[PDB]
């Protein structure tokens, strides 16, 4: 069912795989799933995300693996600019920092939409783990925001403090997770080993310490339940919120609060892989050539940000956030008689806000420091009390 990679791509994946087999052997034959993801997704040079921009796009026939809101439509960035601007104003700051900037479309769109709102930034900082997307980002910015691109900086390291607005779209979902599985007796960790034939397989091990099972005790799990823990995303949000001195941080991503994430019925968890616009469950397929994600558990994200000293600014579905922020007014700026522009825009809005598409599954959580009031983008249907 999955497309076969070309022979040159298979050679890269094979080299990654062979090194990882050797690593698992040297480790004693078992590694946590988080280390497996760390390698296949983020190995320097060889990881899926240590690579260029082809993976981002709209359709299989452009060579991409998955679509994201910035790739889908400029109306996403144009809408997001409204709460970003309000947060800059409320906090008295003048910089934006984006993590995981992809092709640069979100940055170019935010810059041009912020300018149209009368907001000039001192800096738009792009934070990626390595530098392989810098050339495509520069190209996008030159093509789509030519008179504003000069304000962009690609950081090699985070500042100790930051005053401004942080953005990350589909960044939290991409972070390594550990897998846990319910036994007859308590819970264990599901990791990765290598079978007799040299294939990657799941394999279970006990936890080293009892705190580890006790944090899962509240899950109403039957034997066989398997789900994900999200320490990496928690650590990242703490880093962001400890760095933030004044301003806000917005994370847009698919997921749920804890009571929904770890619901009795969600017994297979949320782990999914994306390859050439096919979603499937096998993270051992073509290592380095496909993504592996889990949904975001927003209660733990909330606790992470607030625990590092930030305030919760809001939490709601992407539909409510974008509607509150003015996406319907953004669409109304386009003349309905201009069919070439209007129909694709209306279609993308539908995808961004419909519960059958992105609108309910995707959520937006925000943190702040030095913001006393509420953002308009959270003024209706905020779900903070459910976290
Ligand atoms: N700790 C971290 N800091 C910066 N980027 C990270 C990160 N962890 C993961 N990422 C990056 O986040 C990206 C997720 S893919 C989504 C890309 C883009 N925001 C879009 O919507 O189109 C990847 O490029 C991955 O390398």
């Amino acid at each position: 069912s999955l497309p076969v990679p070309g022979p040159d791509a298979l050679a890269q994946s094979e080299a990654l795989a062979a090194s990882l087999r050797a690593e698992i052997a040297s480790a004693g034959g078992w590694i946590p799933f988080s280390r497996y993801m760390e390698r296949v997704l983020y190995a320097p040079g060889m990881g899926y995300y240590s690579g260029g921009a082809q993976k981002f796009g709209r359709r299989a026939d452009d060579g991409s693996d998955f679509v994201t809101a910035p790739e889908l439509s400029p109306l996403f960035a144009q809408t997001l600019a409204r709460p970003v601007a309000q947060a800059l104003d409320a906090s008295g700051t003048r910089r934006v920092m984006e993590f995981g900037a992809g092709t640069g479309k979100l940055a170019a769109g935010l810059l041009t939409a912020l300018a149209a709102l009368g907001v000039e930034l001192d800096e738009y900082a792009i934070v990626d783990l390595s530098g392989e997307l810098r050339a495509r980002q520069r190209e996008t910015l030159g093509a789509q925001a030519p008179g504003l691109a000069a304000r962009v900086r690609w950081l090699d390291a985070l500042p100790e403090r930051f005053e401004g607005v942080v953005v990350g779209n589909e960044v939290l979902d991409a972070m390594p997770v550990r897998l846990v599985a319910k036994q007859a007796r308590g819970w264990c960790e599901r990791g990765v080993s290598i079978d007799d034939a040299g294939a990657f397989v799941f394999a279970d091990r006990p936890f080293a310490r009892a705190e580890e099972a006790a944090r899962l005790a509240g899950i109403d799990a039957d034997e066989g339940y398997v789900t994900e823990t999200h320490d990496a995303a928690v650590a990242f949000v703490r880093t962001v919120c400890a760095m933030l001195a004044r301003g806000a941080a917005f994370f847009i991503d698919y997921g749920f609060p804890s009571h929904e994430y770890y619901h009795r019925q969600r017994a297979q968890g949320t782990l999914m892989c994306h390859y050439r616009h096919r979603a499937h469950g096998d993270p051992f397929v073509y290592p380095g050539l496909q993504d592996i994600t889990a949904h975001v558990e927003f209660s733990a994200i909330h606790e992470a940000g607030v625990g590092a000293g930030a305030d919760l600014l809001g939490y709601t579905s992407q539909a409510r956030f974008l509607l509150n922020a003015g996406i319907t007014d953004v669409l109304a700026e386009i003349d309905p008689s201009d069919a070439q522009h209007f129909l694709p825009a209306a279609n993308a809005v539908q995808k961004l806000i419909s519960e059958a598409e992105m609108g309910e599954l995707f959520k937006v959580i925000a943190f702040s420091r030095g913001i006393d009031g509420a953002l308009d983008a959270f003024a209706r249907g905020d779900r903070s009390h459910t976290l």
